[PDB]
């Protein structure tokens, strides 16, 4: 008997890897929101 | 295995790009508020 | 991919446009205050 | 798109209109002060 | 739209009305000063 | 499709209507201030 | 729809009512000033 | 087929009904603020 | 073969129809909020 | 394949259309506030 | 040969029928949510 | 030799035929779900 | 065939019933907020 | 020849009969879910 | 359906009640200002 | 023939019974959320 | 040998065809949600 | 509603009361001026 | 069926209870503001 | 962008204009004082 | 072996295509909100 | 419900109390002005 | 049959218990906001 | 003849018995989810 | 990333520009006050 | 259930405490104004 | 017969155990949100 | 004996291959959602 | 007789073993989701 | 069962801690305003 | 694992950067107010 | 059995770590708002 | 961070500059008063 | 909890300190007025 | 956990720093007022 759940070990790793990309780039756009929101609040402020 | 989360890299970029447009033009109108508010405060001032 | 945030470009422009109207006409009434205040201060003055 | 800030044009106008009434009638009472002050100063004068 | 600044028309009128009372009665006392001053100056005169 | 934003047309109208009442009666009390202020200034004047 | 801005009609009325009291009694003290000022000016006069 | 969104017609109506109560009674307290503010401004005035 | 997705055409239509009712009557209550909010802001205003 | 997102094109348009109505009529009431505020400030002014 | 899928025609109909009941009465409770939410928003509003 | 699999040709056809009925009427009930779900989502929405 | 969706009729009713309790008592606490907010605004007011 | 598939006619009927019981009582518990879900959503709501 | 916005009727009433207390006692201190201001103006007067 | 779906009648009943417990106790915790949320909103309020 | 999976080619095509209808009409109702949501957000907005 | 502007009635009264004291004692010193002025004028006279 | 929304009745009550504490103690600090503001205005006054 | 502060240019001008009227007519009464003072001093002179 | 997931390549593309339409037109209505919100804030501003 | 605006009753009282101190001591310095003014007028007198 | 939903009774209780901790400590920080806000308003006040 | 389906009576009973264990202990873990979810919602709440 | 706050640079500039107009023309009317005050003081002088 | 709003009792107390410090020290500077104003008025007096 | 659902008793226990870890550590990050949100609200506050 | 599960090795590989295509292109459309959601949130934001 | 279900004992054990690997590594990716979600919520938060 | 909401106890504490820093340093700048305002009022005073 | 919140580090920086621009240019207009206010106060002064 | 929720322990930690970065840098921009707001209030102040 | 309050340095300077103009020219008219007063006193003298 | 209003203690002190400078130097110029007024009165005297 | 509110410590410091500049230069212009007022009072004096 056996079952080489080793390719899982690896392939799941890439899953993690891309979620790091989407997880990152996604944040890149939340910053534009964030900053544009800081500026919006800056203008309406004074 | 694989998963080309490369079109994400790009497409998210445009998301950023338009948020820069809305983020910008939006501000364009906060300025009208801002300035019209400076002027309003100018008139009520004296 | 894409996203035509071009109608934004325009429509936000009208937003600016009317805020110019309200921004203007509003001031029209602050002048009545202003002037009626100059006159009030004229009368109480002498 | 659009936004009929035309009723503003008009309604703000009446705002101006009544401020002309208050602005006027108000002055009517500053005259009583004014004149009664001229007379007061007339009497204390001689 | 509207704004009945008609009760203003009236109420301001009474404001005028009482200022006529104070404006009058006030003068009543400036006369006592006035006359008592004429008499004072009459006595010190001769 | 559709959406009868007609009851809005009307109901908002009453909103306007009562704001005319509060907008009016409110002014009724600013007149008491106003006039009592004219009289106060009348008395302290002479 | 509706909105009974009728209790406003009334309650604002009392606001007017008390401002008439303060507006009156306040004047009561401006008279003491007034008269004591007439008398002061009477004494310094002669 | 069907769907009797008739009990909606009614029940939403009561929603409107109570919002008229809260909408009204709420205003009842803004009047106390309002009037007590007129009086406060009356006293600090003279 | 076949599949008469014609009763869908119709029945979905009523779905639209009632959502127009809820979509409408719902708005009816947002107006009470809206107007009662205009009035609330009217009172706290002056 | 396909997907006629054409009824969207239209129906969203009406959404825009009514928001223009609410967007307009709403403003109608902000004017009553606005003007009643100009007048309020007119009275407290003099 | 044959197969009388006629009792289907009918029985499925009742399925529709009760889903109209649940579909209706269910909505009855979403209205309580809805309205109680309008009122909640009414109170927190002013 | 032979084998008249012709009655198959036909009888299977009716099988198709009724599956069109069940296939249709079944959908009739998924619409009640569907629409009642649109309405449910309409109510919880606003 | 059949399906007694009658216990639904009833049980859903109680669901409505308790939502009336929570819907009510909930409001009870929004009033404490409301009133304590009126009072807070009363104190900061004068 | 023959085959009395008449006891089928009947016995299948009871099968239907009990499925009506399970079909019913089952629903009885989906209502507790349903209502407890309406209430849960009521509480988290306000 | 229903919603007992009756505890609102009452509780809002107390809100009014205390605002009458703060509204009153607050005024109590504006009188000390007021009178101490009359006296101050009395002394600087003569 | 037969099938005693009577133990179903009963056992499903207990299912209902415990869902009443979970349905209840669950709510017990939504109240802590609820109230702690009222208090949180109380503090941030003033 | 053989197997004419040609009627599949076609019949699956209609499957696609109706899913285009449901896929379309379904969207028709999401627009009512959508727009009624834009309007709802319009009203609560101002 | 209400507003007990009764403590005003009283407290303003004391304001009057002390202004009578200052108003009196003040005069006490204008007499010393007065008389010392009569005497001064007596001496320079002869 | 059932749902003991009785612990709600109670627990919400405490929510009310503490909001009375925060609602009270909060006011305690608005008084320090209030009074320190009366005194500040007392000093700048004379 | 923009802001037509042109109606200001004009309206302020009228403010100037009336202040010229009050500024003038006011002087008209200071002349009566002036001259009546010259005459008063003429008489007391000889 | 094989599997022509090429029609996927294309059909998914249209999915993208319409989401661009809804994604666009949707924004068209957020602009009406946006601008009507700028204007609303313009009016309440002055 | 409730709201113990009793600590207000008291704390506002101290506000009154200190305003009596400032109100008093303030006057103490107006007397130095007053008297030094009587004396100044005494000296310049003769 | 059975189902010991007794560990629920207990475990849910702790859920309540910790929400009391978070519910409490959370408030601890809203007080720092609160008080620092009272002080901020104290400083900007005078 | 015969068939002692009595060991079924019993053995099925244990099946019920363990499903009560799994049915219970399973719930034990849904509570950890449940409570940890209440707490999670507690923290994100305030 | 980015955010072209360049239109701000400019538009704020015009705000400055008009405030220069109002700032100027406003002064134009303070001169009429000023001069008419010099003249008033000239006449009352001699 | 519960909620220890006891740390509120205390922490709000310190808020009061520091407002007493700012409330006090603030006054310390209004005295410098006050006195320097008495002296200024002393010098310009004679 | 039998079935040792004893390893369930245990293994489910660990499931509970780790959910306590995730349930805990998860909260650890909601605190960073929480606190960073308190601080964010602290800064925007004053 | 034997069994060449080698064509499996390969054919499963293509399965992986296309799932990479669908897995990829699928994501292509989630980006349109994603970005259109960022933009939607951008507009509703300011 | 016999049957060595001992290799089951073992082989099932490895099944458990790998499910621990997949069960673990799987979680590894839910953490990236989790954390990237905490961060996403961090950014949109402030 | 359990849930160590102990790291909350602590971490929330730091939240309090920094809000004390911002709460403090913030005040540091309100003092510059405060004092510069005392001085400004000092200069404009005399 | 990981998450490159480094683009945040940077992009937030620009947010700061533009807020420095708006923060600056905004002030540019408060100076026009400021100075025009100094001049206004200069003219009304003498 | 087992489940190494140890990588959770760690990975969640980084989640905390970056939220500290965003939590920090975010604040960096609220300071620019804060300070630019102090300065804005400084200028409009005097 | 930063904030270029350098344009303040300059712009305030011009404020000073014009106040020097008004401050000067104003004096120019006080001289006409002054001298015309010397001459007036010259004539009435002899 | 806490709040170090100690930097207030100090910074307010300097506020006092400079007001002593302005309070002093200001007086320095009132002396020039004073003395130049004594001398003016000396010359016009004889 | 943590939160480096250290950049606050610093950045707020500059806020203080510029308010010292505006706080200073502002005063620079109040001196021109001040002195030009001393001179104005010098001229009108003699």
């Amino acid at each position: 008997g056996v079952i080489d759940t080793s390719a899982v070990e690896s392939a799941i790793t890439d899953g993690q890897g891309d979620m790091k990309a989407i997880g990152g780039y996604i944040v890149g756009a939340l910053v534009i929101l964030a900053v544009a929101g800081l500026i919006y609040s800056m203008l309406r402020k004074a």
